[PDB]
This record gives C-alpha cells, sequence and structure tokens, in this order.
C-alpha cells in the first residue's frame, strides 16, 4: 500500500519496458527472437513458485529476462502471424485499461467505457454501411463467429434456447474451404457437430464459388438438413482472399439464410476509400466479425461483432431470466448481450489510437501496407528463385523459395516433395539466427510455401530487401 | 522517431500513476465520479473523425478517461468480487501488453508457453493433483462452458461430429446459488436451459446432497442421461461452499462428471487455515478457479484445471506431418476453441514470485480476519442486521433505517425494508464515498466483499458509519 514504494517500482519497471521491450523491441538492429530449447529456457527462467517472496531487484531482473527471451512481435522483421506492429497510442490505451482494471458489464462500474464502446461500434457499423444496429466486443474472432451461428439458430428456432438441439431438425451451415477453423470448432462447441459444416469450393484465387454454395444448399436440403446460415470470408488467413459477398448475399436472400461475413482480418480495409471495394456487398450481411487488432495493430483481443438487427435480438438470445430498482437506464448494461459475465475493456486501445491518428492516419497505414505489398511482389517477380503462389488480393504474399538445386527441375517426379522441404529448413535457420520470422504452411497439393504479411506499420522497403536477401543466403545449399 | 515514442508513453504513464494508481488508492479521493449518461457522452467527445489530434489533446483525453472511471482499487470499493491493485500483477500486465504476443505456440511465445504450465501445475498442486491438464480462459463463464463441453465429449465423443441429435437427452445438476453462466452455457452449447436441473440449497446457501441424488434418479426415470454435476465452492452472493466431499460421493455412485466452480473461492486453497472449506476438491474431474477475484491479479485470470492426463483437452477442442522443428506438444492451440489467446499468466506469476506463497496466504487470512471484524461491528451496531453467518468474505446484511427499527411485525415491514438499499446505493454513488453491492434473493440486502488487500479496520468503521449517515432520514 506504500505509495512511494509503488511508484518507484512501477517507474523502474516501465523504464525496462520502454528501453528493452518497446525501443529495443522495434529496432531492426536487435534480434526478433533469442531462441532457446525448451528445457534450457525452463532452467534460464526459474519458474517454480515457492513459499518465500523475492527482493525488488530479483523481480526487476525477472522482468528483464521475460522481455529478453520473448519474441519481439513488433519488430520490423516479424511476419509470422496476421498481427504485427506496436502502435504507441494503442499501447497507451492498453496500459490505462489494465490500470483501471474494470469489467465491461454495467454502466455503474464502467461508465466511460460503456459509452465509448457504443460510439466505436456505431462507427464500425457506419464503415460497414449501416446507420443503425447492435453489436458487442468479444474475446477473439472465434467467439464472434460462435455468437453469429448461435444468433442465427436462435433467430430461426428460438425454442432452442430452452429445449435444446434435440427439439430441432438437423441444421446445416455453409462456409468456404478457405475458412478459419473457428467455424468447425464453433459448430461442435455449439452442439451442431462438425458434420453440420458444409464446405463450399473455392475458385483459383481462394474465393468461394457462388454456384457451388447453392448447389451445396440444395443438396443439404435434399439430405434432410435445414440450411440456416452462410459464412463468407473477407480475408482468409492464408491467401488473403475476399469472398464475393454480393453474389453470396443473393444466394442467402434466395433461401432466406443468415448471411455472416468473417471479416476479422480484412474488415479493417473498410477504412480506405481506395481498397474498400474488396468488401462490396458487406452491407447486405446480417452479421460481421471484425478484428481491428490484426491490421491496425491495436492489440489482442480487439474483436468486434456487428449486427444489422435493431430488435435487441442480441439480448433476447444471450440474456437470462432475472433491475427494477436501479437509478439509471439499464439499457446501458450489456450483460444480457453476451454469454460471458465479466468482460475486459477492449475499446480504449482502438479508440485512443483512432483519436490520435484520425480516420486519415489509419487509411494511409492500410494504403501504405498495400503499397509495400506491391514492392514485395515486384521483387519476387524480378528475383530468380522466388516463385509467387498466386497474385495477392490482400497483404498476404504467398511464395516459394526454389533453391539452386531445384531450379529448372520442375518436371522431376519428386520436385514437389523436395521443394516442400525448403521452408521448414529456412524457418528453423532464421529462428535460431534470430533475423526474422516468416510463416509457412502447405495448402492442399501445394508444397510448403511462405506467407508474408505486410502489416507492420513501421515496415520499409529495406526490410523487404533484407528478408528476400536473407532467404537467398539461408537456402543457397538446399 | 524513437525519442517521440519514449517521451509519449513516459508522459502517459505519469498520468496513470497520479490519477489511476495513487489517487485511485487514496481514501481521501472519491470512488466514482457519477455523471448522467447523456452528460458523460458530451463531456467525453467520443465521436471519431477524419483528422487526428495533437499530443496535448491525447494526454488530456487520458486524464479525462481516468477521472470519470471507477477506482476499482479504492479502499471503499466493495461492489464486485474483485477489488484491489496489486502492483506486481500490474507490472506483469504492462509487460504483457507491451510484448503483445499470443499464447498459442512456443514459436511466438516461448517464455509464456512454459510459464503458464508451471502456474497451472502449481494450481493443480494446491487442488491436490500431482498431474493433469488445463488452460486459461477469458472469464469463468467460459471456464464452465469448457467444463460442460469436456464432460459431454468425454461421455459421448461422437457429439463433436454428429451433434446433440445423435445423443440422448442430457441432464446436468447444479445448486440454486450457481453462477448464471451455467444456464447460459447450457443454452449456448445447444443443450437448452431445461437440461439444467436445479437442486435445492440449505439454510447456509449450500447444495443439499439428498436433493441432488433425488433429482439424478428422477432424470433417469424421465429418459434423460445424467452426465455432469456442477458444484460451487464460493457462491457469488452469500459466499457459500457446497459440500464437495458429499457431492463427490453422489457423483461416484452415479459415475458422473464432478465439476467444481471455484472461480471465487478457489483462492482459499492458498491458506492452510481456511483451505478446509474445499475438502474433497481433489476428488473432482474439473475445477474452475479465478485468481483475478480474490488475489487481485486482474481480469481475466480464470483457469480451468483437469485431473485428466490423457490429452482429453486437445482431443475435444483441437482441430482435425507439419515438419516444425520442435516438440509441437508444447503448443496449446488445440486445447482451447479460440485461436489467438492473451497471456494472463505473467501478472499472477510475477506477484506470486514477489509475495511468495506466504505473502499470498497472508492476504487471504487477513481478508477473513477483516470479515470477522465486519461481522463483529454489525452485530454490535444498531440498524445493521446480518442475513446469515458468512463462511467466506461475502457479508450480506440489511440496514434497517430508524423509521423501521422495532416495526418488524408490521405486515409490510419486508416490503418497506426492500426499498432501503436501492436508495442508499444511489446516494453513495452520486456522493462517491463508496460502492457496495446489493441483490434481491425476502428483501434487497447488501453484499460486502472483504477482498481489497489494502483494507483496514478504519475502512470498515467508515462504511458502517457512512451507511448510518446516508439512511438517517429513511
Ligand atoms: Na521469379
Ligand atoms: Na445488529
Amino acid at each position: 500500500g506504500d505509495p512511494v514504494a509503488v511508484e518507484a517500482l512501477l517507474q523502474d519497471v516501465f523504464g525496462i519496458v520502454v528501453d528493452e521491450a518497446i525501443l529495443k523491441g522495434t529496432s531492426a538492429s536487435e534480434k526478433v527472437c533469442e531462441w532457446k530449447e525448451p528445457e534450457e529456457l525452463k532452467q534460464l527462467l526459474d519458474l517454480e513458485l515457492q513459499s518465500q517472496g523475492e527482493s525488488r531487484e530479483q523481480i526487476l531482473e525477472r522482468c528483464r529476462t521475460v522481455i529478453h527471451y520473448s519474441v519481439k512481435t513488433g519488430h520490423p522483421r516479424f511476419f509470422n502471424q496476421l498481427f504485427s506492429g506496436l502502435d504507441p497510442h494503442a499501447l497507451a490505451g492498453r496500459i490505462i485499461t489494465e490500470s483501471l482494471n474494470t469489467s465491461q458489464y454495467t454502466y455503474e462500474i464502467a461508465p466511460v467505457f460503456v459509452l465509448m464502446e457504443e460510439e466505436v461500434l456505431k462507427k464500425l457499423r457506419a464503415l460497414v454501411g449501416w446507420n443503425s444496429g447492435d453489436g458487442v466486443f468479444c474475446p477473439g474472432g472465434s467467439i464472434s463467429n460462435m455468437y453469429a451461428m448461435n444468433l442465427a439458430r436462435f433467430q430461426r428456432y428460438p425454442d432452442c434456447k430452452q429445449r435444446g438441439l434435440r427439439a430441432l431438425p438437423p441444421l446445416a451451415l455453409f462456409t468456404s474451404k478457405e475458412c478459419h477453423y473457428s467455424i468447425t470448432k464453433g459448430a461442435a462447441f455449439l452442439g451442431l457437430g462438425t458434420d453440420s459444416v458444409r464446405v463450399v469450393k473455392a475458385d483459383e484465387r481462394g474465393r468461394m464459388i457462388p454456384e457451388d454454395l447453392e448447389r451445396q444448399i440444395i443438396l443439404a436440403e435434399a439430405e434432410g438438413s435445414v440450411p440456416f446460415l452462410v459464412s463468407a470470408t473477407s480475408g482468409t488467413t492464408v491467401l488473403g482472399a475476399f469472398d464475393p459477398l454480393d453474389a453470396i448475399a443473393d444466394v442467402c436472400q434466395r433461401h432466406g439464410l443468415w448471411f455472416h461475413v468473417d471479416a476479422a482480418w480484412g474488415g479493417s480495409v473498410l477504412l480506405s476509400r481506395t481498397h474498400r471495394h474488396l468488401l462490396d456487398g458487406i452491407q447486405r450481411a446480417d452479421s460481421v466479425a471484425w478484428n481491428p487488432h490484426k491490421l491496425l495493430a491495436a492489440g489482442l483481443q480487439c474483436s468486434a461483432l456487428l449486427l444489422r438487427d435493431t430488435s435487441n435480438l442480441l439480448k433476447r438470445c444471450h440474456g437470462s431470466q432475472a433491475q427494477q430498482d436501479k437509478f439509471y437506464d439499464v439499457a446501458l448494461d450489456t450483460g444480457d448481450k453476451v454469454v460471458q459475465c465479466g468482460r475486459r475493456v477492449d475499446c480504449l486501445k482502438l479508440w485512443l489510437m483512432w483519436k490520435a491518428q484520425g480516420g486519415q492516419g489509419l487509411e494511409r497505414r492500410i494504403d501504405q501496407a498495400f503499397a509495400l505489398t506491391r514492392y514485395l511482389v515486384e521483387e519476387i517477380k524480378k528475383r530468380e528463385g522466388f516463385e509467387l503462389v498466386m497474385e495477392p488480393e490482400f497483404v498476404n504474399v504467398c511464395f516459394w523459395f526454389v533453391p539452386p538445386s531445384l531450379r529448372g527441375k520442375k518436371e522431376s517426379p519428386d520436385y514437389s516433395q523436395r521443394l516442400s522441404q525448403v521452408a521448414p529448413v529456412l524457418k528453423e535457420r532464421m529462428v535460431k539466427k534470430g533475423t526474422m520470422m516468416i510463416g509457412y504452411q502447405p495448402h492442399g497439393t501445394r508444397a510448403n510455401f511462405f506467407r508474408m504479411v505486410v502489416a507492420n506499420p513501421i515496415l520499409a522497403q529495406a526490410d523487404i530487401d533484407f528478408l528476400l536477401g536473407e532467404l537467398e543466403l539461408l537456402g543457397q545449399d538446399l
């Protein structure tokens, strides 16, 4: 409780965070990762909790250690996930949130943030194209899609809330083959079962095929299942595709189906007049999942769920059966909207950055990410040994690195099997060297290829010249 | 510009220290700065615009957001089950937000992939298990939804693929003092609220094993298949603790999943004195435990522990070679249904390292002690009436105003008293001297929570003296 000791502690800890985590964490001169084999890091960390406390110095050193051996996700050469970058205003928002440590649950304990969330959700709905609606923030995009499924099930068969799924006919939902696994996880968690997820084929560019969607819908109807929801993707996690929302909307409307748009990754594109055409027709959706923590670098878990409904379907669905004595408009309380009880404050980090950058500052960051995606594509097409998997529609640049030993050997019967062995070796070498982290995955018959993500707001051409030169160095003997 | 970033955050942290941490823990300051919703909207000027704002305007927005927010760490904040500001946990939280990674793979979160297991390993130890599984979740409501789902999958693994229509009607059982997340989770998981069979609670708010087993037998007679029993070791209102060793016996006789919702009261396991309240918890299949509530770790410290050592957690929430260059068993992505997951272990681990097991024991024991002092002063003071003897740190009590003292036999005494707490709540919130919760159950009564680590007897003398002041004309 001693205030002077507390301030001195937090100020000392903040100095280590600033120097070692923020400044040194975003410097290209430092490493992205200080690799240690698990057991060696176990010993280095000395994690075992004990009965006796430790001195101030031993804790501050545990901070320096935790920072040092952690990956620097805000590094200009961190391309391993869909998120990248460390916005200082967002960080300022994050710190204020953790210090106030409240629950986004009632106006009584979170008055500022209960209103802030309403405004932010109102702006997001505007960028979607709605002048009215409902919505909530959720802990991750996976939960935003489970809400959408559940809301569709309840909107069509409200008895499900009480009698359960055994009182309903078999239900069928539809999503692209390029979806995030959160649809199949949510379907089983919601009791529908993985079989209830009918996969729709994607075209050459990774976009759902509206002709096959209805073909699936009609077949599902013929098997006894009842179509109720369609999930399009506006920014797949691998290729960065954008499903045709206006063509899928037509299909949903022709069958009176819930139209949900998983825009967790690509929904942030709606802030740029230049590239927002990629989500044309999204205003015809019933629900939209949108994670500004990915592209705008707001920090996890910035995950929103927007709804076009204006009848409190959200409260009637996730509400309970239990005030009439409180001294304020209880419409501000959002407890009946979610199935959670306590909920973090996830709007401040986004709102504060948005206040500092302005709508313009965030547009340029999106435009600046698309611009650098062109530069990366330029260098891949100009450089030998780098082969683009496909033309990128987003900031996801998928590409192989063909080492010298395989260039020209495409007609070899085992060309695929050996080329698939290249990225795993290049990934291991870059992590242990600590120079960069790039993701890679197989995609069906396609061999292990990289997946760059041009999203870090401090990225520069020099970083793309390095990672491309770095791969050439690390794969010269392959 | 590195210097601009450093100078920006350093200036922002100065505002956080003064207004949020120091002034937030000062008893001379207010707990809440009440503003009518419409006024606060205009005051805050939340509307987002095309043009950004200057550094000066941002720093001013920080102080304003802090000023009008509630001070959950104030010595006179008793509105929720959480209260207090552990500085070590706060340090961990800031380190967490700055490194901004996902508790998903050892590749991107090597330090925390190990840290979390050790913490979860210590929690399983305090439960009484030398082995098991577990993960952190975003709130205890999700910890109970996972537990429900794990039981459904463990008994009927075909459910994951074929759904609930491929299964017989399922029935779960819980006390009338359960968290409402049970009825929500049951509906969210597709079982339906009717699948939740309510069991009667005794005079102390505790589940009655005689009624539990009676319901189970009725469920079997109606065609349903009992599969799970959800006990509570620290209800949200009264602070009850179900008899875990008696319910375990019933679960044992019917081969049912025994889950213990210890989100609130699980922290008692750190005190040798008071851990007898959870005897039999080592006989559970699963246990939900939130260190953010009592220990002041900060939301969302909510764990889900398992006695299972057969990777039931991955087989249930997983997704269905890759060639990665390290033991992929370290990755915990298949354990949860989320994809990216926050790091919630550092704040607890750092505090536990600084306080030691003894320092955290000291806090729990001192919370029970201060809870007794509150009960002492309530029984000695006129106008304060205890609802029932508290077994935890939840002290439920009425305040009978002077106009109702001695009039207990009036036919409308109860109705008149139920109108007292709502007015005392409004007057304390608009005055800003303290925030105490109250709930309906006979008549609206208060629910103190002796959890703030910096609480003192002077604070208990104030809230009792303050209530008398706010209700002298009622
Ligand atoms: Na090329
Ligand atoms: Na009394």
